[PDB]
């Protein structure tokens, strides 16, 4: 489906590791094709540079 966002500057991060400009973009994936074949969901509010995990560290 078609879904599109105003631009909002608030980076959010997704379970694939991935920084949304906005929580509209990263709903948007969540519900699209390739979100629901990665089982995207939101992992944290903030961009995920400011996050780590246990692969690179």
């Amino acid at each position: 489906g078609v879904c599109a966002c105003p631009r909002i500057y608030m980076p959010v991060c997704g379970s694939n590791l991935k920084t949304y400009n906005n929580d509209c973009l990263l709903r948007c994936e969540i519900n699209s094709d390739l979100g629901r074949a990665n089982n995207l969901r939101k992992i944290a509010d903030q961009a995920c540079d400011n996050l780590t995990d246990n692969v690179n560290d």
